[PDB]
């Protein structure tokens, strides 16, 4: 016979406040599940009137939006009010966010580029938004937060943000990007990467390389990425490009494919509204208007429409 028996659940008494976490160097939702971010890059603090970008991402087949605020240090901050009604708008759509400051940009070469101390106070003044959303918000400091001058000088203030973060009650996964305008050249990121692992006490961080030129080759590509995963240390590709600019061109072909072998996320730059649009995946904002750089990310070999897995918390 069934027992019969009729109660009612009271939710558990305790529970994590971490939701997104690490584990044993990957990526993991609350339950357990491995994440490997699929998703693209939103200039959301440049384009306000834009924000049907977030629902034309997830209809890509993305897992994940990268969404470029601005703490008011050079462009327009970004209003609690306004960050709560995106995260809101990605927990809708089932998307991931991660929200990134982006004022830190070349700071030490770009005269007008702000702190990591600066970005972590805009963080803590979104707290309240932020607290309790920690399985869906992902925490990016700051945008390529240093250029090329003295890239060395990345450490400590990358390990002081980071700390500062954790004593204001963070409990969400943080994301740090790498000096030399994100692509790390000079290996800083890469060299003290554990140190500044180890000073996150709950071990919640990930670190993003951002492969632009300087990744032009394929062993530059498979280097970099398999020295974080021998070290048993989390990684992602939080921008990448492709075509052919100026410096080089970046090898898009051998990043997707070993994202793919080993398992780490990659978020495109970005959906459109470049200055210069050769990285706009869509002209105009337009779904159909796909570009050349739209036809490989979303549809091509590794791509978003073949390889991204929703969130299995939605
Ligand atoms: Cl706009
Ligand atoms: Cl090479
Ligand atoms: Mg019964
Ligand atoms: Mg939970
Ligand atoms: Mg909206
Ligand atoms: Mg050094
Ligand atoms: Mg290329």
């Amino acid at each position: 016979h069934h027992h019969h028996h009729h109660a009612i659940a009271e939710n558990l008494y305790f529970q994590s406040a971490a939701g997104l976490h690490i584990s044993d160097g990957r990526l993991v939702e609350g339950n357990g599940n491995d994440f490997v971010m699929r998703g693209i890059n939103h200039a959301h603090t440049w384009y306000p009137g834009e924000t049907q970008s977030l629902a034309d991402i997830k209809a890509t087949g993305a897992n994940t939006v990268r969404v470029v605020l601005s703490d008011g240090y050079r462009w327009s901050e970004n209003s609690p009010e306004d960050v709560a009604s995106i995260i809101a708008r990605c927990k809708a759509e089932r998307l991931i966010c991660v929200l990134e400051v982006h004022d830190t940009t070349g700071y030490g070469e770009d005269a007008a580029a702000g702190t990591l101390d600066h970005a972590a106070d805009y963080w803590i003044g979104l707290k309240d938004v932020l607290d309790g959303e920690e399985d869906y918000v992902v925490i990016n400091i700051g945008n390529e937060p240093w250029g090329n001058a003295d890239p060395a000088g990345w450490t400590a203030p990358t390990t002081a943000a980071i700390q500062k973060l954790r004593a204001a009650g963070f409990a969400h996964t943080i994301m740090v990007d790498a000096p030399n305008w994100g692509q790390d050249w000079e290996g800083v990121m890469r060299a003290d990467a554990r140190s500044v692992y180890d000073a996150d006490p709950t071990g919640n961080l990930i670190f993003s390389i951002h492969m632009y030129s300087v990744y032009d080759t394929a062993a530059k590509v498979t280097d970099y990425l398999n020295a974080f995963v021998d070290a048993g240390l989390p990684l992602l590709i939080g921008e990448f490009g492709g075509p052919a600019d100026q410096y080089g061109d970046p090898d898009e072909d051998t990043m997707m494919a070993t994202a793919e072998e080993l398992g780490l996320g990659y978020l495109a730059w970005s959906w459109s509204g470049n200055t210069d649009p050769v990285l706009d995946l869509v002209l105009d904002f337009d779904p159909t208007r796909l570009s050349s750089w739209g036809e490989r990310v979303l549809h091509g070999p590794d791509g978003i429409t073949e390889t991204s897995r929703e969130a299995t918390v939605f």
